[PDB]
């Protein structure tokens, strides 16, 4: 089987549990995750961004199948959402499409849940381990059926014209740590 | 107080006890600290070098003035040796020190321990905090009146001649995280 992920604590990661996911780098690069609209007078629709100041906003990962151990692991296509409240007509949950000022693959929200066909595929992420102490990095290369429309690849930071941090598919990753929020 | 140096789970770092040091970037990278000769046909003197395959040998540190609670905190000075045996006439302690064919200041074995003599505070080392999980850095700039020979400066790793991953005082600072050995 698969490795657990581990949170910062070498606990087991579960599903149905707020955690914030932080970047395993402290400095610049320090921050965990959130949302933002574009940037510019438009609030809508969001994405999800690294905020610099802070740990960001908690954050729920929900299995595909059934996974009676509750136990997250290593390279299994899993769901993720924020666990807030927004004021755009989406969900808080994470998908990869394309977002406005942003050229590529962005993860934004308004993802969905479960498999249901082709598209439902674009709301699943990989974890996997990365190179520093409990740390891991998302990266989108679903094992369901699906169209090639998004190609494969790892998520990192992109600073856009506003530089707001956003989370991006391209060749490099991001190395996150999981921190229970209770 | 100056904070703690955790381990990696968490707990304080303590004197007097075994711990692993270990790099905490994994790969070409990964790797504990061990001891190794200059490279060539003889065996001594040691120097301090990443082994690139595991773990490493055993490090306690040793602290320099009474205290009281055994806790290895950030920043404070300290004393470092392996608790190993070895086949060179020199001790087993840290010290920043010229080292044959490396061009700079080594950590080479044969340190000295406690405060008597200036040369003895070539033997100190501070443990700062790095920027990475659980992850430190040794720094050389002792707190105590010394000559002015050896110039502060951070530990990294040098590969030599022989890819022998040297540690020498640099402007940049290897990360390691602390792993104890009865764990
Ligand atoms: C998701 O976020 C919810 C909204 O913050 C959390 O529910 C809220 O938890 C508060 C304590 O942190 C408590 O005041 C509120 O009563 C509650 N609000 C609602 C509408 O339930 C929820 O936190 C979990 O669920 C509740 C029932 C408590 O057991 C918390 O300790 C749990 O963390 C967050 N997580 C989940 C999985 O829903
Ligand atoms: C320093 O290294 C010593 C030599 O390896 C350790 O002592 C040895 O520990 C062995 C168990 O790992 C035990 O078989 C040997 O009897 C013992 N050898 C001698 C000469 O004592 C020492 O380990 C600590 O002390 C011993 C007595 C046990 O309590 C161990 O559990 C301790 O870790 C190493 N550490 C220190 C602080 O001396
Ligand atoms: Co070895
Ligand atoms: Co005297
Ligand atoms: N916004
Ligand atoms: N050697
Ligand atoms: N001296």
């Amino acid at each position: 089987a698969p490795k657990p992920i581990v949170d910062i604590d070498g606990k087991p990661v579960l599903y149905g549990v707020d955690y914030f996911v932080v970047s395993a780098i402290w400095g610049a690069g320090g921050g965990g995750l959130t949302v933002y609209g574009p940037g510019n007078k438009k609030k809508c629709p969001l994405s999800v961004v690294q905020d610099p100041f802070d740990n960001g906003e908690p954050i729920i990962f929900s299995a595909i199948k059934n996974v009676k151990d509750n136990i997250v692991r290593e390279s299994v296509d899993l769901n993720v959402k924020f666990n807030i409240t927004i004021n755009c007509n989406e969900t808080t949950a994470w998908k990869v499409d394309r977002f406005p000022g942003v050229i590529g693959w962005t993860v934004t929200l308004g993802g969905e849940k479960g498999y249901h066909g082709f598209e439902s595929t674009h709301s699943m992420f990989k974890i996997k381990k990365a190179g520093l102490p409990f740390s891991y990095k998302f990266h989108f290369c679903p094992s369901y059926p699906r169209t090639r429309l998004i190609p494969c690849n790892n998520v990192d930071i992109f600073f856009d014209k506003y530089r707001i941090r956003r989370l991006i598919l391209t060749n490099d990753a991001k190395e996150f740590v999981f921190i229970k929020t209770n």
